């Protein structure tokens, strides 16, 4: 188990200029024939050359065309090819191979592969070694020369990196397609698909050169109707990359192709991308709305990446949120102009804050630039993303628009050509910089350690107003908790975007302002504040942080109300909730603690239930906005500020808090629910396939997010809304009258009814899968064996599996049920699915990542069935790191 260290990067003394490639896919096998055209570099000491091969049958190796002898010349033990170094050329020479691989049997989705009908690879990040010999690592960049062989009938669609440069038909069914990628890549760019693929395309004309690009998307025949969205999304993607940042594609044509069986949402191949089916295939009648948006993301993000990943790649894996954290952010400013909303950015902070900030104090806490690794894999997190994203979007906040253009030109320009480093990238930020300062002293050195410090940064607040000086002071203070990664931690360049809020009119008193805090503790003054100001804070969610604002519930619900920052809003609405949530949780636990017959209970605040009634009717308000204030914090976010979490506790605080509102809501739910019908289901362009309407989408997620309220209120005749719910054309509508009939007698009815109108569709399907597995049910452990028997059976689809098991860990009361027989249950699925596929399973493990942040008993059953698949025999790498790091062994 070799453990990979950032600081110990160096060249390799190897070079490989040219890759020449023969795939011939036959029935039974796969036969791979490649020749590298290599030299000896600069940094070479005469060691042993040493390839990747990861269970490859080997027919023969040669060198030079002579053809080596095992054992004497050279040592394969299934990972490593090993060539003793006298047998090793001290000038250019040419290494030959020819390897059998299986793709039909190949489940765990990393190499070459069958998904469905569809040959398909996925080599990033250390697969392209299951397909061949190579110094599988980013930074032996070469040119590509790809044959690919196959059955005509089978596979009559090939496609590879490059010009398809020859076509021809082979003796006894066959055919062949050569394709030609001159310009220089890393191998995890490599791609190749053989199937019976149908498509749509277009011509997109780029803005300042004026180059034709041939676009094209390609599935299933079954599914070809779905690509239209995506294929707008392109088109969009393109247009802001050319907008924004000026930058135009540069090849003749880009293809995009949905497969069925795929680990993640996409990738990135130069040229090729290739998509889970769930982020690239979506019509109206068979999609949920979250598809819409889900698509427009994942296109935009692979998009991007051709910039960023593709024509800038990596020196080395370390440096994996330079691809991956800027590339969000890119698809985040993106998404943001398109949507034209405000729950975009807000779902980017709400996803952050729960999952990214749990996965941060959690024995998982990384850095967004990690020092080390078994498996590369393991590192494609929410960290290494989503905190990537945000400190990619912190240079943008303190630089400004116009000057984060002029740093992110000056990194394009200046690495286009080749690989880069985290360094790099702030070195151009740092340009930018100097110039918006106007001195050349300046600089950026400090935000260097958001890329190594690990930890989320607390930063609370202290205030002072004088009346008779109108001066007003802001004291602030930064604090990241000692964890296993630094024992001492340092101050961060933390930007805070602020505004001062009059509480009498509730209008703005100062300019947009940025206060930049880089030392432990700052305070910032203004004079001439005509009256004590309720303070605006890190507007935006302008840094990933733990933000303690220290305002009074008065003062949070009069920014609810009037404050022109949507974050801000949501924040404070959020804050109310959580010291609420806190005093009624430590309330019930108390009286659990101490057996208590009879105890009281902390009434939620009455001008905070006011002030949801008041923006719930307000007609300017966003539908999206206002469906987060009606719901609670997640429960992710919350265990982040509770020790010793008892769920069964926590249950029943929200259940109160819940009950509290609705007591004195309902009828405006009710009231809302009905009247948003119209618009929100409005079905004048249902058969329009490019027309997608945000704001309607977000009114339906409202709708949605009512009917449940009002579905476990037991609203007088909510079950006749529902089943007439039930009966609309929309999915996210039909979906959701399943869920909220859970607390009805008519569950099962329309368990029936939804099944069949999903049962056709693959992605309807696992959709369908999802909303039962969220179902709240007494019986939900009975209905997951329904589930396992009667649809999911012995699928090796990540997407089936995810859809039936995952939603159900989201489950507070009955997941975490203190038998241990829901953490009994997720472990065996873990262990069966790390038998075929290890990237799989260890994402089915992201409901034990909060184990020691729960109750002593249910901590104590959590780590036996850690412990108890660490022990399987069997159990892989990736596994087996994962659950060492997290259980701190
Ligand atoms: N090149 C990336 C991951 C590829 C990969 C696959 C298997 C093992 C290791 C690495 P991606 O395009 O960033 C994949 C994104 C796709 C995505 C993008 C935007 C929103 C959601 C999903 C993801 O699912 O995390
Ligand atoms: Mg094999
Ligand atoms: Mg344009
Ligand atoms: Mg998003
Ligand atoms: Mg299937
Ligand atoms: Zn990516």
């Amino acid at each position: 188990p070799k453990i990979h260290y950032r600081k110990d990067y160096k060249p390799s003394g190897f070079i490989i200029n040219q890759v020449t490639l023969n795939i011939n896919i036959h029935d039974q096998e796969t036969i791979v024939r490649s020749v590298l055209d290599m030299d000896i570099s600069k940094h070479n000491v005469g060691e042993d050359l040493v390839f990747d091969g990861v269970g490859l049958k080997i027919n023969e190796i040669s060198i030079n065309n002579k053809k080596l002898v095992e054992g004497e010349e050279y040592t394969y033990d299934n990972e490593f090819l090993t060539i003793f170094s006298k047998f090793v050329p001290k000038s250019k020479f040419a290494f030959s191979s020819e390897v059998i691989i299986h793709p039909e049997t190949n489940y765990a989705l990393t190499g070459l592969y069958k998904s469905k009908n569809i040959i398909v690879s996925q080599c990033e990040a250390t697969g392209f070694r299951r397909i061949t010999f190579f110094i599988d690592r980013p930074d032996m960049m070469a040119k590509y020369d790809v044959t690919v062989t196959a059955d005509k009938e089978k596979y009559p669609v090939l496609l590879s990196n490059g010009d398809k440069v020859n076509e021809f038909e082979i003796p006894g069914g066959r055919h062949g397609a050569r394709f030609n990628d001159p310009p220089l890549k890393p191998c995890y760019l490599f791609a190749v698909v053989a199937g019976d693929l149908k498509h749509l395309s277009a011509t997109y004309i780029t803005k300042y050169t004026k180059k034709k690009v041939e676009l094209y998307v390609f599935s299933e025949e079954k599914y070809v109707s779905k690509l239209q969205w995506a294929l707008e999304c392109l088109k969009k993607s393109m247009a802001f990359d050319e907008d924004y940042f000026g930058l135009e594609y540069d090849l003749s044509r880009l293809n995009l192709v949905a497969v069925s069986d795929f680990n993640v949402g996409a990738m990135e191949n130069k040229g090729l991308n290739i998509f889970n089916a769930n982020s690239l295939l979506a019509s109206k009648k068979n999609s949920i709305d979250f598809s819409y948006a889900r698509i427009l993301t994942v296109v935009g993000h692979e998009y991007f990446h051709q910039y960023t990943g593709n024509r800038v790649t990596l020196r080395d894996w370390f440096q994996l949120t330079l691809k991956e954290g800027l590339t969000v952010h890119r698809e985040n400013l993106f998404s943001e102009e398109m949507t034209k909303t405000v729950t975009t950015r807000l779902s980017h902070v709400d996803l952050l804050r729960s999952v990214q900030f749990l996965e941060d104090s959690s024995p998982l806490s990384h850095p967004i630039r990690p020092e080390s690794y078994v498996s590369m894999e393991n590192f494609y997190t929410t960290t290494v993303y989503d905190k990537g994203s945000e400190v990619m979007r912190m240079y943008l906040t303190i630089l400004g628009e116009e000057y984060y253009k002029k740093g992110f030109d000056i990194y394009i320009k200046k690495n286009d050509g080749n690989t880069a480093t985290c360094e790099d990238f702030n070195y151009a930020m740092e340009q930018a910089y100097k110039m918006k300062k106007a001195d050349n002293s300046a600089n950026l050195n400090q935000y260097l350690l958001w890329f190594s410090q690990s930890g989320t940064p607390h930063v609370s607040f202290k205030y002072n107003y004088d009346a008779e000086k109108k001066q007003y002071s802001i004291h602030v203070n930064q604090y990241t908790k000692p964890d296993e990664n630094q024992k001492e931690k340092k101050p961060l360049f933390i930007p805070i975007s602020v505004g001062l809020i009059n509480p009498e009119n509730g209008k703005e008193m100062i300019s947009q302002t940025t206060l930049e805090l880089t030392k432990e503790s700052d305070t910032f003054v203004f004079n001439n504040i005509a009256v004590k100001p309720i303070p605006s804070l890190f507007r935006g969610f302008s840094a990933p942080v733990y933000i303690e604002d220290q305002l009074t519930d008065e003062e949070r619900i009069l920014l609810l109300k009037y404050d022109s920052d949507a974050f801000v809003r949501y924040n404070s609405c959020t804050n109310i909730y959580m010291k609420q949530i806190l005093m009624n949780y430590n309330e019930f636990l108390k009286a659990k603690n101490e057996k208590l017959e009879s105890f009281q209970l902390t009434p939620v605040n009455a001008q905070f239930i006011d002030a949801i009634k008041y923006l719930l009717e307000d007609p300017h308000a966003d539908a999206g906005f206002k469906s987060y204030i009606v719901s609670l914090p997640q429960d992710r976010y919350i265990i982040n500020f509770v020790s010793n979490l008892d769920t069964d506790v926590l249950a029943d605080t929200k259940e109160y808090i819940y009950k509290q509102i609705g007591d004195k809501l309902n009828d405006v739910y009710y009231k809302m629910f009905k009247s948003l019908e119209a618009k929100a289901d409005d079905l004048t362009y249902f058969n329009d396939e490019s027309h997608v309407d945000f704001d309607q989408m977000n009114m339906r997620t409202l709708r949605n997010t009512l009917l449940s309220l009002l579905s476990k209120a037991q609203y007088p005749n909510i079950l006749n809304e529902i089943i007439e719910h039930s009966k609309s054309p929309y999915p996210s509508n039909w979906l959701t009258s399943l869920s909220v009939s859970a607390y009805f007698d008519k569950y099962f009815e329309l368990y029936d009814k939804t099944y069949k109108l999903s049962k056709d569709d693959e992605l309807l399907l696992q959709e369908w899968l999802k909303t039962v597995s969220r179902s709240d049910r007494k019986d939900i452990y009975e209905i997951l064996k329904k589930l396992e028997n009667e649809v999911l059976k012995d699928s090796k689809n990540p997407n089936d599996i995810r859809a039936v098991y995952l939603p159900f860990t989201n489950n507070l009361r009955r997941f975490h049920d203190i038998s241990g027989k829901g953490y009994k249950l997720i472990a065996e699925v873990i262990t069966k699915t790390d038998k075929f596929n290890p990237m799989v399973a260890t994402q089915l493990c992201e409901p034990f990542k909060l184990w020691n942040k729960l109750d002593t008993k249910r901590q104590e059953l959590m780590l036996n069935e850690m412990n108890t698949m660490l022990q399987e025999p069997q159990i892989s790498n990736n596994l087996k790191e994962y659950l060492l790091r997290l259980t701190n062994k």
